[PDB]
DNA sequence: CCTGACTCG
DNA sequence: TGCGAGTCAGG
């Protein structure tokens, strides 16, 4: 059938209740500076549906919006607020978002849409946005009684969902999860991403030009040693020129043809100079065509700014991703890669950037969940992690650990916080299973604490069907059950990492929305840029460095009491790379 | 659109 | 098979 709606011509007294379902849509998928097609307002008064120039240019509709004693229900609220702000319009009062308690209840589900959401309560009376805008070259705004209709139909989903998303939240304990926690942190994400970060273009074009010489030579160079031309960026044209055009070993056999992969070729290297200029090329090519050419492309002709999407209801740990461009993954850990970073700069004149990082999160997290007595008292000693571990696992002073060894302790450690696993740990460091083996052994019976807690986890998970995180945000394994030896153990190292990365994720979310309040109320003029999981990064004047360096640590240090210590470490320079 | 390469915590 | 993510050239 069909919902009666008001398609409304000018905004009246009873759209403006002080409760109600509120729909501002943005069918661009990048919301920044993007066109609102059309507005949908369910209260106890009726549906409405309002054209965008109509709504927006009405004094008392923009004075309800900005009201944070109006309360608003939503789906994607940051989406709407950000394309307000692009509009000089404030939005206030939202006191539920769907989209965020979906993804609480459930993460895999993959909600993205009010109708996947709504059809986890088995409501189906709304369609699915994709099946109204269609998708790729043939996306597209409806008509507009179809997109009223839809947009009412999205309002009233909302509307009637509320309830039972709420109710269930609290069952899982999650109520303050959403209301504390997540939409919070919404609004401030939403602040950052209109914030944006400046990009110094010259810098990042003049590197361009540097890198395209490299590459230039480093590409002659591989065809002068391969004897003949082909595309490098070709794994499959590569395959044949180092496997059969010069007879290199064939260690690994991939999907299709043979597998050209960095560990791969890292193994091959020692057979021909080839190899280590085709891992050259492939790393500055990246720069090249990710950092250079492809940030370029994004970077806001006239403010210079590139502003990121953080999407909030994606990860199944809880952690944040960032998308066009993505700037939780901007080079640092080879040289020529960093001075990328230099590119990256305060968005006014005589402002710095400030970065403050948790030391060794995940393991400190680790020894608190695992009340190993061993980690926690090595943390409270505020030992090198690593350091200690390999002296514990192979029985030596710490005099006695060379370099060899504290970089096997350190994979030790990654393993653990992955979900150990024999295999896992072999492949990574390139040794036997059996021997990968012994050094999870010599793990366990140094940190028995942990063994337990790697037990007793998977125990957990089998038992109630999920595991959660110190905040309790939750994610079912179901596969923890499965009599398939490859897809159980999938689950149950997801049982032993999700708390961990999960219960960090949570961490550094609240120590964001403490800080934030912190800043407000010191009345700085420092305002967070980024959130790169275990760290933060922002701007200010260079006259607020001082009260920085001693307020953003104490507040990601205080986020939260664990049973052991939180070590925040802080830099700040002229870009994003002296930030360090 | 899919694969395999690279980037990050 | 070690955990969690995104982007791009070639297929
Ligand atoms: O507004 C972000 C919010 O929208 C979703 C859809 O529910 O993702 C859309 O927007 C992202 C940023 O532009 C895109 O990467 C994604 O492809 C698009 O569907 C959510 O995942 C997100 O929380
Ligand atoms: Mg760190």
């Amino acid at each position: 059938a069909a919902m009666a709606f008001t398609l409304a011509d000018r905004v009246t007294e009873e759209m403006l209740a002080d409760k109600a379902a509120l729909v501002v849509e943005v069918v661009e998928e990048n919301y920044h500076d993007a066109p609102i097609v059309g507005i949908a307002v369910v209260n106890e008064h009726g549906r409405f549906f309002l054209r965008p120039e109509t709504a927006l240019a009405d004094p008392q509709f923009v004075a309800w919006l900005g009201d944070e004693t109006k309360k608003k229900s939503m789906f994607d609220s940051k989406r709407a607020a950000v394309a307000l702000k692009w509009k000089g319009i404030e939005l206030c009062g939202v006191s539920f978002d769907l989209l965020l308690a979906a993804y609480l209840l459930d993460p895999a589900q993959g909600v993205d849409d009010v109708a996947a959401a709504a059809k986890m309560k088995q409501y189906e009376a709304v369609r699915p946005d994709e099946a109204v805008y269609g998708k790729g070259a043939k996306r597209a705004v409806p008509d507009e009684p179809v997109l009223a209709e839809h947009l009412v139909r999205k309002a009233a989903a909302i509307w009637e969902l509320e309830r039972p998303f709420l109710d269930e939240l609290r069952r899982n304990e999650q109520d303050r999860l959403l209301v504390e926690l997540e939409q919070p942190l919404s609004s401030i994400l939403a602040e950052m991403e209109f914030a944006g970060v400046k990009v110094d273009t010259k810098r990042l074009e003049q590197m361009g030009k540097e890198l395209a010489e490299q590459l230039g030579t480093v590409e002659q160079r591989i065809y002068e040693l391969a004897g003949q031309e082909f595309n490098i960026n070709s794994p499959k044209q590569l395959g044949v020129i180092l496997f059969e055009k010069l007879q290199l070993p064939v260690l690994k056999k991939t999907k299709t043809g043979y597998s050209t992969s960095a560990d791969v070729l890292e193994k091959l290297a020692p057979y021909h100079e080839i190899v280590e200029n085709i891992l050259h090329y492939r790393q500055l090519g990246k720069l090249q065509s990710t950092y250079i050419e492809g940030l370029l492309k994004v970077v806001r002709p006239d403010t210079k700014k590139v502003h990121t999407i953080f999407n909030q209801a994606l990860t199944q740990t809880g952690r944040l991703s960032s998308t066009e461009p993505n700037l939780q993954n901007i080079p640092i850990r080879l040289e020529e890669g960093r001075k990328i970073r230099q590119a990256f700069v305060p968005s006014e004149s005589d402002w710095l950037i400030f970065a403050a990082d948790y030391s060794q999160i995940e393991l400190r997290v680790l020894a608190h969940i695992a009340e190993d007595d061993n980690l926690m008292e090595a943390f409270r000693r505020d030992l090198d992690i690593h350091t200690k571990t390999a002296m514990d696992i192979f029985q030596v002073s710490e005099d006695e650990v060379t370099p060899n060894m504290r970089r096997q302790a350190k994979a030790v450690n990654f393993g653990i916080v992955y979900g150990i696993s024999d295999y896992g740990l072999a492949q990574n460091l390139n040794i036997s299973r059996k021997e990968a083996a012994e050094f999870i052994e010599r793990y366990f019976e140094s940190f028995p604490g942990v063994k337990r807690y790697m037990e007793n986890i998977v125990q957990e998970a089998k038992q109630k069907g999920y595991v959660t995180t110190l905040l309790h945000r939750r994610r079912y394994l179901p596969d923890i059950t499965s009599r398939n030896f490859n897809v159980r153990s999938f689950a149950e190292r997801m049982a032993m990492n999700t708390p961990i990365q999960g219960s960090a994720a949570d961490i550094i979310k609240k120590a964001m929305i403490d800080l934030n309040a912190r800043l407000k109320e010191e009345r700085l003029q420092a305002h967070l840029l980024l959130q790169v999981h275990d760290e933060l990064i922002l701007e200010a004047p260079k006259e607020e460095m001082e009260r920085l360096c001693r307020l953003v640590p104490e507040v990601m240090e205080q986020a939260v009491t664990l049973r052991v210590p939180l070590k925040v470490d802080y830099h700040y320079g002229s870009t994003w790379y002296d930030a360090k």
